[PDB]
């Protein structure tokens, strides 16, 4: 018998729920049961929002447990995770004797929400319940929410004056469907009745009567009622249910509420999508372009009809094919047909005086959008276009740098306004390696070659930029930048132009960050000082080479008990916001993950409003403000931040605020169901457990708002207990104390801290905007708080910790 | 606005299973679909040898999954925790396309058993499963043989012929309970049958018919059949069923497999329980109990009978009350009554040659078991009784200490012969702390203090013992003991004359063991060495202050990922066998767990055998006797250790085993169901999960026998796959090859390596004895290997690891 001799080929193999399992059973649901199931749930802090299709799904999830008596169900101390109605027989609680239950009530409703340490301990005096634990309580919520959403989300995908609504405005618009139910014989919508309310049969059938003669049937994807969102009209049917169905529904009125006026929507997405083919309106804003949009000339013309010839419509600048084809001549060479959604006039859109040269001419019938002189005036705010197109090109291309994307915008315009033009020939030195530079640099014609020790490293072309250290630090270039192509033209501006606009706060800012964020730093460069947070711990560390002092979270290895730590540190590194804490490398090692930071000394926002007591209008705004361009930033990122509170939010030494932890934050993909945060700031809409998004950072501005402007917190105040504190948010009273005299903040707290996401401000198509434009930041000039040109409520004397 | 100002009082909330909730949906089950679910099930490696009630049950927890075409279901990297059956369409089978399957078949069988890691990549072609999870289906598993087992265990409770039946006993035949069926009008049994079963109503009713005439009818919980377990009998009844009905029942040929002959157990329990009254029999053992039961005179006896009167039953030494009433009298007084149970003599067991004074006279008619002159020399082995029983009174005192426990009988009863006896007056100093003993004390009459230092520290009477360690070393006494009393007598042995009979390997194994064990060791104290064990990791350690050389591991804080190693420290502390390893103290600290052990330096019995090849019969005797008694020993603590392989197993200098690894070893309440071990020793009854006990390790012994004598494994053996391995295990031929010529050895091996346990040898009443008087081991001195009279079959020469 020969054996295995390879040692290591054979490898041995290795609280509420256990004992639960003891008393499970099989058994049939009587009407009896499922009755008095229906009744316990109505009741529910949980599942009282719910209807009868949710109820009865949660209720065929309820198992059958008998006991008999003398034994226990829960205990004291342990951790729970079960729900029970009882059923039979009675049990008796115990709280360190208290009561006596019976056929009807129920306990331990908290473990529905989270892992809640039982308090009291219920046993059975006689000798049933039925229960459900916890995680197939969720489950099952979350599968209803979600299997809702995305049968509604097809279905709207299925009706065509839909189709040009961008994603996240269908996704929007999902969320506002109602589901509808009709008994066989009901009628769902009677001819002549002038309806506003769009209807799609999920589930089931319906006869369509018109003129009380029935003209066809409908089955499960029919849908009728479109033009009832766009106009008033009457219904041009009867259309009555044969079966019990099921019908996703969505209002005008609503509508109107989540995106406006749905018309002005679709061509907005319409036009841009066709301005957009040029390169000039690729340079617009969102908004620009909308405003040109809401203001283009809609024409329909007859077959062979001249649009445009030379000098007969001397206004028109740009033009655009709705429908149908038009044809193109410069005299008499055609040049090119034009058909659905493309586009003509680039030359004369950027030549304001250039005559028109060119004939445009119907093929077909034709529907038409006209860009005039006067829409593109008004777009950009002034008459001089040619000059003011070029400006805002050049705002296009710095408005994605760090460096001038935060400053006010007479700043902006002011440094735009000092570019000069100049020109190089091929093999010109723009920049030499080694020298100091004085010059910010963008490439307005031409390409040119990034070289290190005569390496190439890149090319650079129309619209790239460079040079723009040498506005902020004395230093030499550690590239030389090569003229490539014949009659190379560059915008540029001087250090010294720069210093008369720029300030000195966000000079400041600007030259600490910068440098902080390029430089290389190693763990051996470190020197520890003074420590500054115990929990992981966080140490004030000192660059040797640079004499920088950084911050260090040392967080134990140990407390990987777990994936999360990969997910927030991609997170972290992404975030490039003034009011956002700014990682600059991560280090590990054997016993401990490593955070270097940038050093914020200003303390928390937690303790600066505790010194200020009751914030006045001003101090809240700036506080607010600074916390809502953060949180906006990580929207536009898909990033729900989901535990804002201000213990969360550091002061920098100008006063400024940033945001720190980031343990709760997650990249939104869909809706997010997990029940993370701090419970004095959680949104009912995570409570519940339908789904949720990005907007209950929203809620909790609300939160904070209240705290800043009133004192206390506005739910679950004075409660210890976490399920009373989540029973306040659900269905407590929000009141404000009589000393807030301030009607426009009473107006936008109550906004922010409406318990629907589609009631809460700041949530519909507009995003933020709703809230800036809110009468209470009236006075609030959100053009000075991200260029540090206000002065905050509270300005640390030395550091703080 | 007052606010909280307690910074740290509001605190933040932080597989297969998760993509398969996407595919869930209710869905009522057809007949359809439930008989293709039995037929599917019919056929798993797990279910197969399942009865309709339990296929029934595990049927209607299976989930309803739906799938769309080009959907994912299992995949070839994640780990597995589903088993389905395809309930319509198809779907692709992918490793690294590989087949294509329909309605009826199945797939992922292997995670039923365990998570294990997906081979193939199943997917659905076109556009339903039956599936179901391993958490639900083995906690369907346990709870059904659970509750089975439970149930007819209190149905055993309630048979009257059961009652004096101990626990263990009890238990032993509820698992040899059989459910039977029958449908209505069905005959349970019939009048004049000579059958041989007990039957009990679990459920359902049944009619009794005695001549053809209906007597009464039977609920749950009748039961009838009792006396046909004890004797040839004819039915007295016809009993059919009315409705369905669920018969427990059990076997008498199954009873004596179990049991032997119920009425011999029955009565030695009685007769034990008596004898067990008296401080004579109290100090007999079990063995000798057992064999007075079987030999003691049984007798009947009318009212005002002289069952004894001074010199007329001459024989008749002791007397036991099995029904009725007996008066007891010195000549003319009555000196008490005695009941049922009770029992009188021990005057005339302890000194054979006196004449019976008394009388004892019935005072009903009764039910009497004599003790005779005859049985006692019987039991005792010998005609002098008086003489025999003071030998196996010292026997029993010290076959309780760990050094004289495992000499041979030889050596014991040389050592009660030499035993001599002096006597003390009050206030003697037996022995001076201080001193040098040589001498071992056994305290025959009387009381003694023991003291240090003039504190007293405890008394000792009849039958404690003290200064066993003068025996071994020289030593000074650490305690004085003093004679608490007048007239104390003391049985006591001389170092030399135990230096006689003792041989070296014991005495130096009892040396080194003592020493060892009470010596107070400290961390600093401990001086690293050579390591020897790396994955924890093991160091061999030295005691600066001693010398003595000890082993440490060290387990990594870290690899608390849980809860065992609190009990598998209490498992490892308490053991206390020359064949298992002898833990010392257990250390801790920041990061890391620490065993101090004794030192084995013979290597691994896994690289022995590969050293020797196949074993003979001496050398298969001598190890697989050794583990058999250290797995005897735990057994009887009721430990089962679950991962027995020669892994686990290491060698001491002198060649003898001892058993280490102590990760799988577990106190059983009751039938364990957890899956743990090393897969080529696993059970078949720990794979099926309906429940195991201790005699799972007994399989593995049958492993390991067949490793030693046949060379490689019976089941697995050149399987890598974990599922082929259990499949083997489960329905695989044993085989043995043909140079394998001892039948006797192919007999153990065979019935070690019985599937079901209760066919399983060493699995019955008699425990480890019937494996040790298999004719396999027909040569073997038993007495010899624990007291390490035994040659080896491999001594090391030098240290190896
Ligand atoms: N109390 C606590 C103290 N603290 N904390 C940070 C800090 C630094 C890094 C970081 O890791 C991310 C990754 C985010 C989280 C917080 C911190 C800081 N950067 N500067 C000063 N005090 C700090 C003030
Ligand atoms: N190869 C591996 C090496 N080894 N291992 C032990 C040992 C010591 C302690 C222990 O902890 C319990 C607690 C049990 C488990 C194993 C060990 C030992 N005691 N002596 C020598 N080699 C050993 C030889």
């Amino acid at each position: 018998g020969m054996r295995c001799n390879e040692r290591n080929k054979k490898k041995a193999i290795f609280g509420e729920d256990t004992l639960m399992e003891d008393h499970l059973q099989l058994r049939e649901k009587l009407s009896e049961d499922i009755e008095m199931i229906k009744a316990s749930l109505k009741n529910n802090l949980v599942c009282s929002t719910l209807n009868d299709n949710e109820i009865l799904t949660l209720s065929n999830y309820m198992q059958f447990f008998v006991f008999k008596g003398g034994d226990l169900v829960i205990k004291q101390g342990e951790k729970g995770s079960y729900f029970f109605i009882i059923n039979s027989g009675k049990f008796d609680v115990y709280v360190n004797k208290v009561k006596s239950m019976g056929k009807g009530s129920s306990f331990g409703e908290a473990a529905l929400i989270h892992n809640t340490q039982r308090s009291a301990t219920i046993m059975a005096e006689t000798d049933t319940l039925w229960g459900v634990q916890r995680s197939t309580f969720r489950a099952t919520l979350k599968q209803l929410s979600n299997r809702n959403f995305n049968e509604n989300r097809s279905f709207i995908d299925s009706v065509s004056v839909f189709d040009m609504l961008t994603e996240a405005q269908k996704n929007m618009i999902t969320n506002a469907c109602v589901i509808q139910m009709f008994k066989p014989g009901e009628t769902i919508v009677k001819q002549g009745d002038y309806g506003d309310v769009l209807f799609i049969l999920k589930e089931g059938k319906a006869t369509v009567f018109i003129n009380d003669k029935e003209i066809r049937v409908l089955n499960k994807g029919s849908y009728f009622g479109e033009r009832a969102l766009l106009y008033d009209e009457p219904r041009s049917a009867t259309i009555i249910a044969k079966e019990p169905t099921a019908c996703a529904s969505i209002c005008r009125k609503l509508l109107n509420i989540v995106l406006g006026n749905l018309q002005v929507v679709l061509f907005r997405n319409i036009m841009t999508e066709a301005l957009q083919q040029s390169e000039i309106f690729r340079q617009f804003s969102a908004e620009q372009l909308n405003d040109l949009a809401d203001t283009a000339i809609v024409r329909d013309y007859p077959a062979n009809y001249h649009i445009l010839h030379k000098d007969k419509v001397k206004s028109v600048k740009y033009l655009i094919v709705l429908e149908g084809k038009v044809e193109l001549f410069l005299d008499d060479e055609s040049i090119g047909i034009l058909t659905r959604g493309k586009s003509f006039g680039d030359q004369y859109v950027l030549n304001q005086k250039q005559k028109f040269r060119h004939t445009v001419k119907s093929l077909d019938v034709c529907k038409i959008a006209l860009i005039t002189e006067s829409c593109l005036a008004d777009c950009l705010g002034d008459n001089n276009i040619d000059a003011s197109i070029d400006h805002n090109n050049k705002k296009s291309i710095i408005k994605k740098m760090y460096i001038f994307r935060y400053l006010s915008e007479q700043q902006c315009n002011l440094l735009i306004e000092a570019f000069r033009t100049t020109r190089y020939e091929e093999g010109d030195y723009i920049i030499q390696e080694g020298e100091v530079g004085s010059r910010f640099y963008i490439i307005k014609n031409g390409e040119v070659e990034v070289t290190k020790n005569g390496k190439r490293l890149r090319t650079l072309g129309k619209n790239d930029y460079f040079g723009e250290r040498a506005l902020l630090y004395d230093e030499p270039r550690t590239a030389s930048i090569i003229s490539k192509a014949t009659s190379v033209e560059c915008w540029f501006v001087d250090k010294s132009v720069f210093l008369q606009i720029i300030q000195g706060p966000m000079l400041t800012h600007l030259e600490e960050r910068i440098k902080m964020q390029d430089t290389k730093v190693e763990m051996h460069e470190l020197e520890t000082e003074r420590i500054i947070g115990r929990g992981g711990t966080v140490k004030l560390v000192h660059h040797k080479p640079t004499q920088i002092r950084y911050a260090l979270k040392c967080v134990s290895k140990r407390s990987i008990i777990q994936n999360n730590i990969k997910l927030e540190r991609e997170i972290t590194a992404e975030n490039d916001h003034p009011f956002i804490i700014r990682l600059v490398r991560t280090f590990k090692d054997s016993n401990c993950f490593y955070f270097l930071t940038e050093l914020v000394t200003g303390g928390e926002l937690y303790d600066a409003i505790r010194k200020l007591g009751l914030l006045s209008k001003p101090q809240a705004q700036f506080y607010l403000g600074s916390i809502i361009l953060a949180i906006e930033y990580l929207h536009e990122r898909n990033i729900v931040y989901r535990d804002l509170k201000p213990e969360n939010i550091l002061l920098d030494k100008q006063g400024y605020v940033k945001l720190i932890d980031f343990g709760c934050a997650k990249k939104i993909q869909g809706r997010a169901y997990t029940l993370v945060g701090t419970p004095h700031y959680m949104a009912p809409e995570v409570i519940l457990g339908k789904g949720y998004g990005c907007t209950v950072d929203i809620w909790a501005l609300g939160v904070c708002l209240y705290e800043f402007i009133c004192g206390p917190l506005p739910f679950g105040n004075d409660q210890e207990d976490q399920l009373e504190i989540f029973r306040d948010i659900l269905t407590g009273q929000l009141t404000f104390p009589d000393y807030v005299s301030d009607q426009d903040s009473i107006n936008l707290m109550k906004r922010l801290l409406c318990r629907l996401p589609q009631g809460r401000i700041g949530c519909s198509i507009n995003g933020f905007k709703d809230i800036k434009e809110h009468a209470f930041f009236g006075n609030f000039n959100w053009d000075k708080l991200a260029g540090r040109l206000l002065e905050p409520p509270l300005v640390s004397k030395g550091e703080t910790y």
